[PDB]
């Protein structure tokens, strides 16, 4: 039993809701909370750029430690980082940016991080700002994930179009 509320029950170990993944991270303080983060751990805007706000820029400033002493991560990679506020961790795994022109068949890889960690609270991966289909993010989630991952999804109206087109 955990402390997630209100999914709606996708899969074995796949859940979903509309929910602001900040407003979901501030209350339920997940062991681990996914940034939609890019190779350079630069949090603009997105998903990464909401959390980070909420941490007051300290998950910036850690980003950037991180940066200038291991380098940039690679396209499908991750690392684990404070979650500050807002969680223990904060796995921040870079999906395919299709506004970059990067391969589609990475998210997949991206997706993998998640099976190193029992349970996160996470967004769709190279969804938003990121230019993939959420439609087909949610397909690798839930044909790659195997650990339980409980994925808000900031659009109702596109929340209510990843359930009801759901397979
Ligand atoms: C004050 N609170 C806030 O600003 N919250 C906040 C702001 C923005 C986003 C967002 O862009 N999310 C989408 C996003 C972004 C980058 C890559 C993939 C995805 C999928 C996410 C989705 O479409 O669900 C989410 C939450």
């Amino acid at each position: 039993v955990n402390s997630f509320s209100g999914y709606l029950k996708l899969t074995d170990n796949v859940y979903i809701k509309n929910a602001d993944i900040v407003e979901e991270a501030k209350k339920v303080k997940p062991t681990v909370v996914v940034n939609a983060a890019n190779v350079y751990l630069k949090h603009g805007g997105g998903v990464a750029g909401a959390l980070n706000k909420a941490t007051n820029n300290a998950m910036q400033v850690e980003s950037d430690d991180y940066i200038a002493t291991n380098g940039p991560l690679k396209v499908g990679g991750s690392c684990v980082l404070s979650g500050h506020n807002l969680a223990k961790h904060c796995l921040h795994v870079v999906g395919p940016n299709v506004n970059k022109g990067e391969d589609i068949q990475l998210l997949k890889s991206a997706y993998e991080n998640f099976n190193q960690h029992e349970v996160l609270l996470a967004p769709l991966l190279s969804a938003g700002i990121f230019g993939a289909d959420p439609i087909h993010s949610l397909r690798v989630c839930v044909d790659t994930v195997r650990t339980n991952v409980y994925l808000a999804v900031f659009d109702k109206n596109l929340y209510d179009k990843l359930v009801s087109s759901f397979l």
